[PDB]
């Protein structure tokens, strides 16, 4: 026998129902091998990789990651790849778990407006990455051409309350993190393995705030976790919880009771979580600058009764989650669009700066700008801020130390530089502060900050 | 007892037969512990790390990786290290799996023209990296000073049809990838972990094309897989197949049925593959820019009958394998040598450009230059190419977009920039295109391209 | 049941005794669940990250890594975090192994001079990283805010002879490796994952020479191994030995008989070592430029009888361990302090250069400067050195090749450049050589070298 030796296909041909992230198709719930027809279409399109930041993604099914495919070990899969006629590039597919050269690549080569097909038997149970394998392969994967296929064991997976679909990728923009506008792919950064963004499901905030995954206290969650790369290895981790089980691809080995697990580039794992106490559980790449400086954070939000005997503490806030504690940062998108249109108002800037102030400034100056007398000076009704708004731009870009006097009190501390903030971000944060807490109002422009940065 | 407590050496002293990659010594096939005498000589020498690219390697036994050593758990090993008198540097050896300080390092210190010896008992079964441990250690490992020793279990490994020897390394050249000439080691890139090449067995194409590993449908293959580093961790992966078994060093744990496995820097694994359908199975570091932009791809070629019930698709071609689909790129070596000699002919350039055109240009313009009317413009009998050969140099270096007219048809698409191509590569590709498909002939020089790149 | 369902706390409340690295609290040795009160204080302070190199660390309990916490699965932990009033920054804590949002983060937010508390039940047995989770999280972790908590299984761990505490971190200084002075945190290098130092226990040499860990032949050692990151994954390895067992966090899976093991960023493992033969066993990150160029090396020194049947070789020396073979490099600290004070003597420079010469120069020129006639020229009574001390500065910075004559003998070899040596290091090494072996004496200044480097 080969593995997956369950006989020829029986029953009727099945048209696979594919799902967009973060959702998963229902279990196949089948005791016989089937001919499964899969139809997947490549679409090239602009999407928001961050608020006010567009990127030309190349997608399987219009999403990053691509549509989720779910079949049964021993199935015969008739794979149809279409390339939308709006595409500029040819594309193909390499599915992990396929037995045969290129995992489908040579037979699935598809020009814009064409369709290709190949047939394979799913011999190998497991969770598997699929991706484009068109020269230059790294460019296609970097632009978002990856997803997951699940080959179920014949008896199916154990029932759980929720199944979700989460995939990490590293992304390479010409511009710096959160630099606004349409950002080209940067080949130099990709070859050097120096990503500008590291993301779950193709965007900053794709799985935070009002887009969090949900479950209730007492329920079981299974997450199909992919690492599309192209280049990075994920120190994949859940903050404040533990995985009951971690199983890689279709491996025989199952690790139980771990919190931190390494997912290779092109790798995939099935993780199981039991909800015990309510709150936000953060999925991160624990290579920490990825999670906290490049976007690599997703949320599983658990609702239900607190258990003070297990955990007496509060729900996560802007101290740890920064500007992603809030439901969304839609005001940044709106302020960026208004800048492009030449219609940016003070209130556009105030609402964008309000979103960006959380964590970034609030951890020390507080959400109300009061600070802590003698320790963190106030931004609320600040005489020092009002006396010199241009000095305030320098303070954000280049930091501040030494003795100062604010509202009649001496400070002798250190505010670190925040030079990685973009000109629009500094301008919008300071406009928010000037228009809050009885401050004098007016505005700071991106152009004002550009000139102070240039020194 | 210590582990490997099999008594004193018996029988006759055995002179170990060492093998060069990718071959392995035969199984020891022995029921008693032996005194094994190992003789390994360090040689410093220039070799081709890529076509027309030389590098001064430092080698154990004249190869990268070094000669394969095969002994039995419980053996007494008398290790002789010689340093060839042509060497400039002192060398030594640290074998993983040795019980004792430095794994041999202090007692194996060997100046040019000298010999050292130390004795160790092989207590620990497993596959193990050995490497040089001479200050500065990273420089010696970076220049190729690593290989594998297998310590067999007393009963031997299970029989297989083929055993092969494959070792990844990261390499640091002063010049960029495929920049021609003798390339010095670059300490700055090595300290930053920014390799110019990531290779299997010490060269681009060492295990591709006419140097592929072979087996037949139905046969079992065991690969001894090393990661010499110095710095990178391999997302080690087989395209289009699965590993029956993966076992790290002499670990008790064996993973079964996985496709993608992380091999630490200085780590080693034994993988087992069963051949099911014919074609090329690609071994890669799935940190994808390594595999597709820095050389990290090897081939296991399976011959035998197709099974359309398991896989209906075609053998891999230049779409996925690029310029390594072909048997070899010997024309690039020959054109580089002719440039050095000042004897470079048009035909030298044409044959080199023919090799480099595969994948790099052919994925969109086709192997015959016809393109796809209205989608990818033709290079065959191209009026647009002929009208301005200098514009063609700019197009390759800097890309092209917007409306153009080629052979009476409008195109409105995007050709990405290919600025990572070296001046000789652009010149040779364009000379190939000009001398093919009824194009006007003539030639483009490396110097022509240097001037266009300088703008 | 939840896991760790051992009933309510019994007995008396226990004030946890915490230990500084590399020591561990004694086993809890308890058959009942307890209320454990933990008190940990954040201190910001300058410490030596290398000889003559200061850094402002942020610490849990005044050390990097932070104080070790030891409790029993099923314990109720009342966690008190104090922030010393000298602190400039707010801090908090996220303990892996805590069941609840942020692992403690929202409830442990603590301004300078304040205290916070939260209670959690230790449901999950294992070894776990804890760290600060205050925006910007990567900055706090990069400055040293991490350590380990052990949650014992109810029956306790198996008895061993020694338990030690070793934690890797990556560090980001504005200055280059071993550049002297107070070094600021460098956000740009941290975001790029380009550390200047990779260290065990917060400093170069923290666990080498006279600070090595100890045990005797025949004894068992358990090491609690953390990777605080923030960014790097450790190819964690013991030179010249094997781990009996490696267990990650509280995972069910235990790997036995491995030498090289990958520890994720934010991960932790318990390793077990049996001492077989005497000597220094080096713990490294086998991403080799970290271990040999950035400080990532620690020593377990085994005393006892040699066993020539297992290993005939010598103890490690400066060939493999370089300048860390010696007990300490205190002369470098003293010479750096004397430079700051403007009191640097020739003898200050000689003793610092003596420390730095080991490995760096001695591997080729020998510890006595004799070299090897015709192969490595002498530094002892060197006519070539004496004839031009300025040429000697160029040779160290930029290397030397080609035919030379030294003390009546021709050399035709290659000395690699050592441009990564700092101006003070070149000046002190050459002053050592000039004042040794009947050389003419005098001195080379850091300023002399600065001018030669500037060309
Ligand atoms: C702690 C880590 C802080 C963060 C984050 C931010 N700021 Fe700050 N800021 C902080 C200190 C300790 C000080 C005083 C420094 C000293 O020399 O003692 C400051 C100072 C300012 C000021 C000027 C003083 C005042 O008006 O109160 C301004 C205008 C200011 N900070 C603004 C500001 C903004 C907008 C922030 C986010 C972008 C921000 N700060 C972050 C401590 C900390
Ligand atoms: C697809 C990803 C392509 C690859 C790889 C290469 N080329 Fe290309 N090329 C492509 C397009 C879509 C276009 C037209 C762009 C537009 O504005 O619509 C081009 C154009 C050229 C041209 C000029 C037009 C012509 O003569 O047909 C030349 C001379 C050319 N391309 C050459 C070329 C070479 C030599 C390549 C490898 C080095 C190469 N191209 C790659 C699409 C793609
Ligand atoms: C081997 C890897 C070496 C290391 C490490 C260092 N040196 Fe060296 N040095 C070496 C060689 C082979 C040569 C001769 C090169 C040639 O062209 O043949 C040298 C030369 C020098 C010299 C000049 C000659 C002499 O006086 O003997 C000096 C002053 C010198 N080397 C000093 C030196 C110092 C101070 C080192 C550590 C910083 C050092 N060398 C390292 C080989 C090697
Ligand atoms: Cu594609
Ligand atoms: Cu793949
Ligand atoms: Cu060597
Ligand atoms: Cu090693
Ligand atoms: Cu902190
Ligand atoms: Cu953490």
């Amino acid at each position: 026998k080969l593995p997956g030796d369950f006989g020829p296909p029986r029953g009727e041909p099945i048209h696979a129902v594919l799902t967009s992230p973060p959702l998963v198709p229902p279990p196949v719930n089948r005791t016989y091998p089937a001919k499964v027809i899969v139809e997947l279409e490549v679409v090239e399109k602009e999407m928001q990789i961050s608020e006010g930041v567009s990127y030309t993604f190349w997608t399987f099914g219009g999403t990053v990651p691509g549509s989720f495919i779910r079949v049964r070990q021993g199935d015969t899969v008739e794979f149809h790849l279409k390339n939308h006629p709006s595409s500029k590039m040819p594309h193909n597919i390499d599915l992990h778990g396929v037995t045969g050269p290129g995992g489908g690549a040579a037979s699935s080569f598809t020009a814009p407006g064409h369709e290709s097909q190949f047939t394979f038997k799913a011999l190998n149970e497991g969770i598997y990455v699929y991706h484009c394998a068109t020269a230059p392969v790294g460019m296609h994967i970097a632009n978002g051409m990856y997803g997951l296929i699940l080959v179920e064991p014949p008896e199916g997976l154990p029932k759980v309350d929720h199944e979700y679909y989460v995939m990490q990728g590293d992304f390479y923009t010409a511009g710096k993190y959160r630099e606004k506008g349409l950002q080209p792919f940067d080949m130099e950064k990709a070859i050097d393995e120096r990503p500008s963004y590291v993301l779950f499901n193709g965007a900053e905030g794709a799985l935070t705030g009002d887009k969090a995954l949900h479950a209730k206290v007492g329920e079981t969650v299974r997450i199909f976790v992919g690492n599309g790369g192209p280049n990075l290895v994920s120190s994949f981790h859940v903050i404040g919880a533990i995985f009951d089980q971690v199983r890689y691809e279709g491996g025989t080995n199952v690790q139980k009771n771990v919190q931190t697990t390494l997912i290779p580039a092109g790798g995939a794992a099935v993780v199981k979580f039991t909800a015990r106490v309510p709150g936000s559980y953060v999925l991160v790449d624990h290579s920490i600058f990825r999670a906290f400086n490049k976007g690599a954070m997703a949320i599983l939000k658990i609702d239900g009764a607190e258990n003070k005997l297990v955990y007496s503490g509060k729900e996560l806030d802007s101290v740890a989650l920064g500007d992603r504690a809030a439901p969304n940062m839609s005001a940044v998108t709106k302020a960026t669009q208004a800048s492009v249109s030449g219609t940016l108002t003070v209130q556009d800037q105030v609402q964008a700066g309000r979103a960006l102030f959380a964590g970034t400034c609030s951890v020390c100056h507080q959400g109300n700008g009061a600070g802590l007398p003698g320790v963190f000076p106030p931004l609320a009704k600040s005489d020092f801020l009002a006396a010199d708004p241009k000095r305030a731009m320098n303070i954000v870009l280049h930091g501040l130390n030494g003795k100062i006097k604010v509202n009649g009190q001496e400070y002798d501390s250190v505010m670190p530089p925040m030079t990685q903030l973009n000109d629009d971000e500094v301008a919008n944060i300071l406009t928010y502060v000037l228009n809050s807490w009885d401050n004098p109002g007016g505005r700071v422009s991106a152009e004002d900050v550009k000139k102070v940065r240039a020194q």
